[PDB]
């Protein structure tokens, strides 16, 4: 696996914190995998095997990536490590993963997700065609965690202000059913914590029931899971769903 | 009371000449429930000593830490119609209120709504408290046939629409649809709420056709032709009285 340095830190907004990695390590990583996933390692006292966290790649230049960690309440080791880590440090890396942008060949375009998919949004938005249409949805911490986002300037944003996650999760699928209907042939990108993952997943197969071609949807985490934990739970309701 | 600093986080072109801002955020902690259709003050600070500017708006609807308010783009532009159009996203603004909401009465066998653009929201909300099976019209006057909405409402509460580009300071447009209206057989209650005028002009005709009591028998003025809000606010208590 990959050992990367890091070479920067910037704080985004006051929950939104960017670790910039880079050094001899990246030599040889995958050119253009903005918003792919990478595995951060952890290791562990007395284990072999390290602990694996989920981060996007937000921004990729030629020798450097920066991931963009949410200041989460109940720190893990992630969280952890990005406000401690001091320039210098060095951290394992595996990765990428595939690249799951929204489908393009649309009329249209819903994007929605909490600030664990915010750096993804952001780089989806940065792809859209400058006639896009349609919403971006983001539900974050605090008014100061909204961002000045680059996005084609019909495609309507609109934030989510929710200090604590729903567990029944309403907020996003709240504001987006309260939102007209788009419509014509549509794409659809979501992502966020599982329980508001389900209620828009459900709410949008009501509304416009797209095929999986045009219909991503994902739980990033889980309020009271720890990402292993959280796999776990994943796996069964992908399962359930696809069957 | 101190005023709210509420952020707006969204906004949405509902129909040429209405335009729905979405406000939240921290400001918003402690804000009284379920609130759709009661109104707010939004302020607007002026030069020096001198006291803001306040303007009444309807709530049309209220999600878990946000609110939507919906203006009309009306011709001759004043302090909020100027506010809306050009405010953007992370913009703040103060509000007072709620008032007290004044939802037409449940306790009828017909409804009959009536109003302006300015009253399209509190009509739209009205809509959708009456029970599924309710029986009326909802009559709702608008600048144009692009800012005809496609309302929820009950199946046989009939939504009849009046385009009239300029309102009519002898206030006709209203009254002489609603006129020519069948008239309901039962117990009713009626909602109304549009220009000063045409506000006259209906409770005129309906305190003639039906003799409502006032439980049953909503009216109020929400502007008047070359009225700004204080100027308004000043005939309207005059006419109030003299009732
Ligand atoms: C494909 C993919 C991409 C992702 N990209 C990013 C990214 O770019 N940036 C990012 O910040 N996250 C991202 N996530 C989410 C991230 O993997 C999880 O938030 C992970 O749980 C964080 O690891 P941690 O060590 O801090 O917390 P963990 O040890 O996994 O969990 C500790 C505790 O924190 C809670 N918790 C975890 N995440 C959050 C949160 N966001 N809000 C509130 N409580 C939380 C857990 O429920 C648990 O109680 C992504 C997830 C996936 C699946
Ligand atoms: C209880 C209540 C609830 C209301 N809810 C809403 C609401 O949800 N949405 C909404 O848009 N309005 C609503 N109104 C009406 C709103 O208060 C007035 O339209 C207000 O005058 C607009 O403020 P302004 O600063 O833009 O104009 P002002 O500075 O008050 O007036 C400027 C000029 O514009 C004219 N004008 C004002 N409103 C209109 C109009 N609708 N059409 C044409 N000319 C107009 C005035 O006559 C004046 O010449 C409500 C009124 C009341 C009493």
């Amino acid at each position: 696996p990959r050992e990367l340095t890091v070479i920067g830190k910037t704080q985004v907004t006051p929950h939104m914190l960017r670790i910039t990695l880079g050094g001899a390590g990246f030599a040889g990583f995958p050119a253009d995998q903005e918003s792919a996933y990478i595995k951060l390692l952890f290791p562990q006292q007395g284990d072999e095997r390290p602990l694996m966290r989920t981060y996007t790649i937000r921004q990729q230049r030629m020798n450097e990536i920066d991931v963009d960690f949410v200041l989460h309440d109940t720190d893990g080791p992630a969280s952890r490590w990005a406000k401690s880590t001091e320039i210098g440090d060095t951290i394992q890396i595996g990765g990428p993963g595939l690249k799951k942008l929204i489908n393009l060949n649309a009329e249209w375009f819903l994007l929605a997700g909490d600030m664990t998919a915010l750096p993804a949004i952001s780089v989806n938005l940065t792809q859209l065609p400058n006639n896009a249409v349609g919403y971006a949805v983001i539900e974050v911490l605090s008014e100061a965690d909204i961002q000045p986002l680059v996005h084609p300037r019909n495609v309507q944003l609109h934030w989510v202000i929710n200090p604590e996650a729903d567990p029944e999760g309403k907020p996003l699928a709240e504001r987006i059913a309260q939102l007209p209907k788009l419509e014509g042939q549509g794409a659809v990108w979501l992502a966020c914590e599982f329980s508001s993952m389900r209620a828009l997943r459900k709410l949008l197969k009501q509304t416009y029931d797209l095929p999986k071609s045009h219909f991503y949807t994902s739980s990033y985490w889980k309020i009271g899971c720890n990402e292993g934990e959280h796999k776990l739970v994943k796996q069964q309701d992908e399962q359930l769903e696809n069957n």
